[PDB]
């Protein structure tokens, strides 16, 4: 196979060629040839992604809840975690704002199979509240049911950490063995992400060739319209949040950005906040942060606290709905806020990861990826995921450095 | 929240206030206001309990079967385990006796939603026997099917212990890693039990306010009628079993009770045979039992061998049926005997645990907690669980000391 | 119970007595008495086997893929693994050949319940390809779906091994903890195999008494006709493959066989290539193989590389079909080739294991053991499994020694 090229370059080549191939075949009237021959490769790609969506959600949120659990956090831990959560929550809400004053997805509205998407009637508020508690965690796990899985995973993670405080040796031993296995399943799933992302240049080529062969050319305008809303959201997160909090804590944001420049560009290109952590930490040393602090806050923020991913997942969910034609209600919007923060946490810091955890948001909000309309819109975003994931990652790391500088400024 | 008060006092306050609130609102004709506003908090409480019911059953019975497995038991182990099982089996059968000459539950008979509970026809005896063997353990686990889960868990635990006898290092390593993870999941679930039991004072308040707003006042008489049957069963277990076997083995039961007085009262109040083990062992030393013996039999009996819990689960199952209106057939009664002994084993020694493992008996006998009638009767017992759990725990510990004294007298 | 006799002797006694009992009861017209009283014991036996089929498939193939993964194999590893795979692939294809020029199963054709087996129409090739990727590993695991489980298990195993290459300590730690738990579940399941195989003498007695009470006597001829096709396949694997490759690498096959004589007979009688490994290794030393080499290749081939099992599973699958009356299409036949190699890998080296992993092949090919016709033919082979398993095991070990000798000759 000798497929050696830098994945990001391969993905962008597949994306450009797919768009061209799709348009010339679609114009000349071969959208069916694309549908039958090209698309199944994109179909395989998305199947491999929604394959990992359930194990990742459970395992990553057990681990995520564990590394946040009150039983684990010192005074510096609580500080950095409160920052991480607030920044992420503000990021997704700002994504809502961007994805609302922009209307990405609108105009694409299609009914694959002639049947337009219809949201099923929401149960009473008491019901949907109680329903987040599963009656059989195994069952909720074994058949979708994302929200119960969220609930059980977060509970399990916290419970494990309190067991790790126990006086008894064997209790800690046992609790750590379970956590040490769940974590490691999560890590295994994200290796599979790396593997599937090696196939991504082909999948993306097919996904965009299909999406170009039909839906004409407006998709190019609408996909760029998403990218716009996301990136201006990212820059707003940098300016309106980082720059502001940095100035509030007596840190010149301009010199701060010049220091972070290396870690920010590394993240932007590598598209992995975990593979940028050595540069991120070297930067934090370069700007005079105390070893004891940033050697703990930065590796925690390498996986938790992805403000870009949260904002991305927020905007992307609005595109899915706007495409489908449904109007995301209030409540559904605050559902996004909560679940995208939780999805931002579960996301690994691997290139593809953010789009996989996006499904967790879609599923909770009521846009199931089994529905053909959802899956078509979901595929529509995977086409240009790498474009978003570059800026996405950069902001994920910038948030780490900012909070680390602020908390060190205090502690 | 600053909720600091002793849980048992909070539960009893919630129980008394709920009863009052329910009655005055029910009398004045506001049972619907209670149904719509108060009850959902009780509904949340029971949902959190039946959430844990499946993981606890699997994990605790893997661990329980492991600590009983013949591959693990020395000569002293076999002795104390044979005692533990016989005493537990006699306890539940005595519970049957008490719950039969008392008729608790009768007179409450209600059909929530109008339709009265109907037991589905039992398959042929060959079928129900074969059916305890699952064809897909994962499947049986993923959708109720308690009895298959019992079967697979018990088998898995025993198999692990034989792997732990193997000559090969890595075999033991792997087998211990799996057991060390299953145990630890069980421990995590029982932390969640502790957590949910912190909400219990509210849940119990709602459960009893609802049960008072409807069903008039007779519930008070019938709940007390259960408490009566349980406690006289507990005292009969002490007198007819412990006192008798103690005298058979040349141990004066009166001086025995005076020695155990501390451990017996500690259990009664703390409601945790595991949190009473330090007192239980200190007592066993006070009464001249050899270190090597009671340092092994007592911590084993701290989790296995809960004669009170078995008896409680036996009586409580009869209340559920008598309420529902069904007549527990012979066979169903010996099913109770077997499954309540197994449920007594799986129970942790945490306050709430016994009522959670009660569901395992109800489910096996054919009273599924999904059915509205079952769930209403099940909630009816949770209201006054702490009352039963006090004596329940005390007898669980008294059995430990009695057997430890008897086996030391021999070995 | 004091059931002490050598299992193989007990199984052969049960098999002979069952055949006699069945025939005299069937001739005298008591096939119904056998159906209602005898058969349920055989039914229990097969239920215990298809119980283990799902956990074993997942866990063994996670472990199997791990011990084959490129991230683990040195230059000697790659050599011995390439040998192991090619030999196993050739073995099953040779089984196909034997089970095709022999027609075992034909003439037995029955429709238990008056309804003859009908294969459900195959989806398009694109569909069945995509379908091997599950959308919820938990779901595929929780309800049959063998092929998705194959896919997820093999992926998970490989991913774990790459995590075990990571620079980070905790990553390797976590990945090894998960693997150390999955392995160990697999080991526990195979202890259950040992346990169930202690009941086998009764189960086999009932299975063959039922199969004799009905289906007259032709079954004896047809069962022997399978045994013939299998054993002549095994001898062909030895002569046409081992002897040939041994001569190609300058090793006199006759002196080789005389050296291996001990390990070959031990396997044949013990029916456990893992319990024969000490003899297998002692033989490899006796014939001048370098310590460093055979101490790694032989224990790997003790579990992976079962040429006899692959060949057995191939032939047996043809019997199941021929009985049922369906014609195994091309494609279905190469499916057998792939899945029987994979089943040969997952098989443990315990007596019973090969027939359990046969179900994995049957399930993938489209012969579900839930269907009554399949289950009847599947039971028809379990009757005489021990006969096949003796030669089966011997060839599994001979392949280990042959490859070890060949690779040592080179490396
Ligand atoms: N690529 C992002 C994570 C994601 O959204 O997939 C990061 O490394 O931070
Ligand atoms: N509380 C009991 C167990 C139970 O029945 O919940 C004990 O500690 O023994
Ligand atoms: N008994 C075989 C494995 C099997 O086919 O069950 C062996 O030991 O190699
Ligand atoms: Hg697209
Ligand atoms: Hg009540
Ligand atoms: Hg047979
Ligand atoms: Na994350
Ligand atoms: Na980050
Ligand atoms: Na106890
Ligand atoms: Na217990
Ligand atoms: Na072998
Ligand atoms: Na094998």
């Amino acid at each position: 196979k000798y497929i050696e090229y830098p994945v990001l370059q391969k993905i962008l080549i597949g994306l450009i060629l797919g768009a061209i191939v799709g348009l010339i075949l679609g114009h000349y009237g071969y959208a069916d040839a694309v549908k039958t021959y090209v698309k199944p490769f994109g179909d395989l790609f998305v199947r491999l992604l929604k394959m990992l969506v359930m194990p990742i959600v459970f395992a990553s949120l057990v681990v995520g809840a564990a590394s946040i659990s009150p039983a684990r956090l010192g005074r510096v831990g609580v500080k950095i975690v409160v920052y991480y959560l607030l920044t992420s929550a503000f990021a997704v809400t700002l994504g809502i704002i961007m994805a609302r004053l922009f209307n990405p997805g609108a105009g694409i509205h299609l009914a694959v199979g002639g049947q337009q998407f219809q949201p099923k009637q929401a149960p009473p508020l008491v019901k949907i509240l109680l329903d987040i508690v599963p009656t059989n965690p195994f069952g909720a796990l074994a058949n979708g049911q994302v929200l119960p899985t969220i609930f059980f995973a977060i509970i399990l993670g916290i419970a494990i950490t309190y067991l790790m405080n126990s006086e008894n040796e064997k209790v800690r031993k046992s609790a750590e063995t379970l956590l040490d296995a769940i974590n490691g399943l999560a890590e295994a799933m994200y290796k599979i992400v790396n593997g599937v992302m090696q196939y991504a240049p082909i999948g993306v080529f097919a996904l965009i060739a299909y999406c170009m062969a039909e839906q004409g050319v407006k998709v190019v305008g609408e996909l760029a319209k998403v990218t716009a809303a996301v990136y201006v959201g990212l820059t707003l997160q940098i300016l309106l949040v980082y720059f502001v909090l940095l100035k509030i804590y007596g840190i010149d944001p301009i010199s701060f950005i010049k220091k972070a420049k290396d870690a920010m560009l590394t993240a932007f290109v590598t598209r992995s906040s975990s593979g940028t952590l050595p540069v991120t930490m070297r930067v934090a040393k370069e700007m005079g942060i105390s070893e004891g602090i940033y050697s703990f806050t930065l590796p925690l923020g390498a996986t938790i606290n992805m403000d870009g991913t949260a904002l991305y997942q927020g905007v992307s969910t609005f595109f899915i709905a706007n495409a489908l034609g449904s109007h995301l209600t209030v409540g559904q919007q605050l559902t996004i806020v909560l679940t995208a923060v939780l999805a931002s946490i579960g996301t690994a810091g691997v290139p593809g990861a953010g789009a996989i955890m996006l499904a967790m948001v879609l599923e909770s909000v009521g846009l199931p990826l089994t529905d053909p309309n959802v899956a078509a819109a979901y595929a529509m975003i995977l086409c240009i995921d790498a474009i978003l994931d570059m800026g996405r990652t950069m902001v994920n790391v910038t948030g780490d450095l900012t909070g680390t500088a602020i908390v060190a400024k205090t502690e």
